[PDB]
């Protein structure tokens, strides 16, 4: 292997100990110090068994390079984002494995204002430094401070809702033995909600499976809890809870697409006329709901780094991806798995409408395929077959992010993943479920052919 495999497009991601270990972690700390502007570095970690050791190695390398370290301890990814920005630190690293296997771990790195460090914005520079670094470890010349106070973070979360307007909704919450439960419990004394706690305790051994609400078996655990307890709706998170997933009162999982438009309207009620950033995979419903709420929709390439920089350049109040990532301007332009369900709970409380009713007509008006992934022998040839087949229909074509083709009553986006060697397909139609299925199956056949 010519270069270190753990260094991916957006983050560091690999098997312990051959792709990621304490030695590499320490070298990464040293290299990161050379890439940042002045200031301390915030460090946090998730519930994985190896994460504290990796964070300590990271701290050792940073402090050997004269960087003060602010250890915010066991946390969610968004807390590293928030505290980095809030404390005006030089940068931050979250040690997390997200939903990777048990023998895996990783790191998400940010600089000032929690601005992402990605492959083309410092991460491969870090990789190359680490790759060539054979120097003996130096000793720490800077200190580490423990800062586990979450008051500022919690106040920021609560600032998104008028607590006097909240109703005592019954909410299922499913941390999947990740870290989300700790924050829910800290918020609960300040909320009127009745919580039904599922897989609630943090446990890096993951007795009920690695947190991933998109897997049907994991999905059903939240769904069952909602139905059995007559909950208003249910929320589940991934391990580092920067992704949230919603289940209405019938137990039905709500496709992430529709929450972009819903959350946009929620935010626009608080910040009128604002711009809203969205990705190009699924678009029609978002554009319509944003515009109807008096907002301005802004098309952007998918990927958190693209989304965040677009929001910054546009002073956008909110950004959302169909892949369950939701970004908020005052939250350091960063994603949160907590702010969205607070906003939705407030929406349900104030409107008297169920989460089901809030999205029902939208799902009927703009039905989507869901993201469908393809691993084929020749991605480029497969894309060519699709485009050649639809040429005679003369679709409107857009190349913001792969290929978007607008045929009038239906459209698709076809993308190479930046994080996996996959093709990703998304189809939607104008209120036509039949057209949706036939076109989705047609494209599927073409890609596989
Ligand atoms: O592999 P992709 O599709 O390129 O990228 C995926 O991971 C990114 C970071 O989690 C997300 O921001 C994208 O929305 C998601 O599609
Ligand atoms: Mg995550």
């Amino acid at each position: 292997h010519m270069t270190l495999p753990a260094f991916k497009a957006y983050d560091i991601r690999g098997r312990v100990p051959d792709e990621l270990n304490e030695d590499l972690a320490r070298r990464i700390g040293v290299a990161l110090a050379a890439q940042l502007d002045q200031g301390p570095v915030v460090l946090g970690h998730d519930v994985r068994l190896a994460s504290p050791a990796l964070q300590e190695a990271l701290s050792a390398g940073l402090r050997a390079s004269g960087r003060d370290v602010i250890d915010i301890g066991l946390c969610g990814t968004e807390e590293v984002y928030f505290q980095t920005d809030y404390l005006k630190a030089a940068g931050g690293v979250m040690v997390t494995a997200s939903h990777n296997p048990m023998d895996y771990n990783g790191m998400k790195l940010v600089r000032e204002q929690a601005r992402p460090i990605s492959s083309d914005t410092g991460l491969f520079a870090i990789r190359d430094t680490v790759a060539a670094d054979t120097a003996a470890p130096g000793e720490p010349t800077a200190s580490e401070q423990s800062r586990t106070d979450k008051t500022a973070y919690l106040e920021h979360l609560l600032s998104y809702v008028d607590r006097s307007t909240l109703k005592p909704l019954k909410l299922v919450v499913n941390a999947g033995n990740g870290g989300a439960g700790l924050i829910v419990d800290l918020l609960a004394p300040h909320l009127p909600f009745e919580f039904v706690r599922v897989f609630h305790e943090p446990d890096g051994n993951f007795p009920n499976g690695i947190p991933n609400p998109l897997l049907p078996e994991n999905r059903d655990a939240t769904a069952k809890a909602v139905k059995d307890n007559g909950a208003d709706f249910g929320i589940a998170w991934d391990g580092d809870f920067d992704r949230c997933f919603f289940f209405d009162h019938t137990g039905r999982f709500i496709e992430g697409y529709y929450l972009v438009g819903l959350l946009a309207q929620a935010i626009l009620a608080k910040q009128p006329g604002g711009k809203v950033v969205h990705d190009p995979r699924l678009t029609w419903n978002t554009v319509e709901q944003v515009e109807e709420a008096g907002g301005i929709p802004v098309l952007c390439k998918s990927g958190h780094a693209f989304i965040k920089e677009k929001m910054r350049s546009e002073n956008a109040v909110y950004g959302g991806e169909m892949s369950a990532h939701h970004y908020f301007r005052e939250f350091a332009y960063a994603d949160s798995g907590m702010i969205p369900w607070l906003l939705i709970a407030e929406l349900v409380s104030q409107s008297g409408r169920s989460l089901a009713d809030l999205v029902e007509a939208r799902m009927q008006k703009f039905p989507c395929s869901g993201e469908i992934n393809f691993k084929v022998a020749d991605a480029k040839a497969s894309v060519a077959r699709v485009m050649e087949h639809y040429a005679s229909l003369s679709p409107e074509l857009d190349y913001t992010d792969g290929i978007s083709a607008d045929f009038g009553q239906w459209r698709f986006n076809l993308r190479s993943s930046n994080t996996e060697p996959l093709l990703r397909l998304n189809v939607e139609t104008r209120g036509d479920a039949a057209l949706l299925e036939t076109r989705t199956q047609e494209i599927s056949n073409l890609l596989r052919g």
